[PDB]
């Protein structure tokens, strides 16, 4: 079914994704707490951009169970942020890397034209990658550089209860999406794409 | 016959303006939605332009069973805007890139001159074009963009059964054509030009991606 060849499809932007040096660096402890709110700052201008496309989507009727508002990030996100700066100064201090500026164009475009299929293949991409690889991510962030668990409450999801259940009906959904044969291309192009925004975003912090 | 002249004819301009930039990176995916509606929006303004002169040649009589009003993109495209866009604002927002305004005024002029053999050329690079590969860019546009099929409209044809008997009768009807030789170079040349506008339309369409 769809999860299968969706993860087959993306298995080399994937693969190339993952092991990125900044996000290899930082995951074996190489680098630091700074570089984890630099990556967390990115990631606010990147999910705020991902929630307003899956809100117009989720709107329009399509998707709306895998929709779930539960794993909306970009509030707890801020007040991570909050907590690794020491206040709210980042707000008008960050700004997008060139390769957060083209993931936001695309979720932008995204949201703009409605595009369901789309939308779905980018919020596989970041929410399985964060109830996977981020659940790593936090157990790292606080073992190899001390931060407090209060500061990695993006990794944290409320009324979430089992993440192994939640994944698997998760891709259950997926299965059981309805989708033209140009639709179902277009969401596999598209997560692709999302691996490849995230590789490039981990480009730009390691630079 | 002449249909066999024609793709021989225009094959070094025709290659040419299949391999732009604009519409290769196009076709892989590189661009987006906002791209393809560029294009859609210069297109409306040649189609335009086109079928005045269409209007023109078939009412003086001149190919007339060739000249097929269902091959009419113009309105149909307009609908695809309106919906691509979100609203009626790009009429009045449009405007002629530099070789959409050198296309458009050769049109012209072939309109006003009620030029048969020019006019078929045109016909010819754009209406065989949208029946040959209409549909891939259709489905390329789908596939890439997540472009809503009912604002693809101009890609299809719904005046026509089956598009596979519809191109062999048209290149017949080209076949069929009665021309002087003055003519037939005529519209020869004519296709290669047409071609070639095409061809700068894309690259206009490129500048600054």
């Amino acid at each position: 079914g769809l999860a299968v060849e969706l993860k087959q499809s993306t298995a080399q932007a994937h693969e190339k994704a993952e092991h990125s040096t900044f996000m290899s660096d930082l995951l074996k402890g190489r680098l630091g707490v700074a570089e984890f709110t630099r990556l967390q700052e990115q990631a606010w201008l990147f999910y705020t951009a991902l929630e307003q496309a899956v809100d117009a989507v989720r709107a329009s009727g399509f998707a709306e169970s895998l929709l779930d508002p539960a794993l909306n990030r970009a509030e707890v996100l801020a007040r991570d942020l909050d907590k690794l700066n020491g206040s709210s100064e980042w707000r008008s201090r960050i700004t997008a890397s060139p390769a957060v500026i083209d993931y936001v164009n695309r979720l932008e475009e995204i949201r703009d034209n409605v595009d369901g299929p789309a939308l779905v293949a980018h919020h596989y991409v970041r929410y399985l990658g964060d109830l996977s690889g981020g659940q790593v991510i936090a157990r790292m962030m606080q073992r190899h550089y001390g931060v407090d668990p209060e500061a990695l409450g993006f990794y944290h999801f409320e009324g979430i209860a089992k993440l192994k259940v939640y994944k698997d009906e998760y891709r259950e959904k997926l299965n059981n999406l309805e989708l033209s044969d140009e639709q179902r291309e277009h969401l596999l192009k598209e997560a692709t794409d999302a691996f490849v925004f995230n590789h490039q975003v981990f480009a730009d912090l390691g630079k």
